[PDB]
C-alpha cells in the first residue's frame, strides 16, 4: 500500500510512454490529474497519448482543458493544432500552430524547426484538400 504523488505518476507515465504503452501511460497521467487537476502539463501529456491512439475527441478535450489552465501554453496550442489538422479542421489547426509559434518566440523557447515544419505541412495539406475536393 503506497499511493504515489502526482509527480511520481507523471514520471511513471513518461516511462510507459517511452515503452509505447500508451493506454497505460494515459491512465497514469489521468491519475496524476485526479491528484492535482490544476497542472496543465498533465493534460498535454495525456493528449499526446491519445494522439498516438487516434483518439481525437479525447485529445481535443485535454488540449482545451490545458488552455483553460495555461492560455499561453505553446504545447497545448501545438498539440491542439495537430489534433485539428488530423481531423481536417485545417483553418483552426493553422491558427493554433501560428499561436504556438508566436508564444514560443515571446517566451524565448527554442523548438528547432518543429513549429515552422508543422505550419508548412498544415498549409500544404489544407491546399491539397481543396485542390481535390
Ligand atoms: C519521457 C519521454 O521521453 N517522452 C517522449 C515524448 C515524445 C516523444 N516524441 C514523439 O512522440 C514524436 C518521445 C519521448
Amino acid at each position: 500500500g503506497a499511493s504515489p504523488s502526482a509527480q511520481e505518476l507523471k514520471e511513471q507515465g513518461n516511462r510507459l510512454f517511452v515503452g509505447r504503452k500508451y493506454p497505460e501511460a494515459a491512465a497514469c497521467y489521468g491519475r496524476a490529474i485526479t491528484r492535482n487537476p490544476l497542472v496543465a502539463v498533465y493534460y498535454t501529456n495525456r493528449a499526446l497519448c491519445y494522439l498516438k491512439m487516434q483518439q481525437h475527441e479525447q485529445a481535443l478535450a485535454d488540449c482545451r482543458r490545458a488552455l483553460e489552465l495555461d492560455g499561453q501554453s505553446v504545447k497545448a496550442h501545438f498539440f491542439l493544432g495537430q489534433c485539428q489538422l488530423e481531423m481536417e479542421s485545417y483553418d483552426e489547426a493553422i491558427a493554433n500552430l501560428q499561436r504556438a509559434y508566436s508564444l514560443a518566440k515571446e517566451q524565448r523557447l527554442n523548438f528547432g524547426d518543429d513549429i515552422p515544419s508543422a505550419l508548412r505541412i498544415a498549409k500544404k495539406k489544407r491546399w491539397n484538400s481543396i485542390e481535390e475536393r
